[PDB]
């Protein structure tokens, strides 16, 4: 799986994932499913931010904590949107709302509720993807066009298929915890 991750994801995503794991004392060479999951999540966030009009989204995920909060606080100050308790993933300048993105190995509805429960926000939009083509977004409002969403859904399916071909998928699929 470590070899899979390093050949599947671009070096910027892999570096960010390694850093995120080491910040919690986790070794990417040992907790390789986690390594894969973090990379997938980052890749989805960046894909999502590329799917709108130029300048539609601000990326928050993947930034160091200080810069992430600087971005969040700046946006809150200039738009008056409520300050979230936890860092979200993106800000949507069109809809004027923060976005929390999730990618799940279980099922989109359970992950959606867990995420709703964690952030406890009246205002932050949630969008969840699976590796088998399901999605689930707050108020069935999927933000992006069918084409952009299809690209994300296809990418995750492709990752799943590659894992399966290497006999990595069944361990990976069963590795997410409530
Ligand atoms: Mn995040
Ligand atoms: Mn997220």
């Amino acid at each position: 799986m470590e070899d899979f991750v390093r050949q599947c994801f671009n070096p910027m995503i892999v570096e960010l994932a390694e850093k995120a794991m080491k910040e919690y004392g986790e070794d990417p060479k040992i907790e390789t499913n986690k390594f894969a999951a973090i990379c997938t999540h980052l890749e989805v966030c960046f894909m999502y931010s590329d799917g709108g009009s130029k300048h539609r989204f601000e990326i928050i995920e993947g930034r160091d904590r200080i810069m992430a909060w600087t971005v969040v606080n700046s946006i809150c100050n200039t738009t008056g949107v409520e300050k979230p308790k936890f860092l979200p993933d993106l800000y949507d300048y069109k809809e004027n709302r923060f976005i929390e993105i999730g990618v799940t190995r279980r099922e989109v509805h359970i992950y959606y509720l867990e995420k709703a429960n964690k952030i406890k926000s009246e205002k932050t939009h949630i969008h969840i993807f699976s590796f088998t083509g399901e999605e689930m977004a707050t108020k069935a409002d999927y933000t992006l066009d069918e084409e952009s969403r299809a690209r994300i859904k296809t990418r995750l399916f492709t990752i799943r298929q590659e894992m399966a071909s290497r006999s990595l998928w069944d361990s990976f699929r069963q590795s997410e915890r409530a």
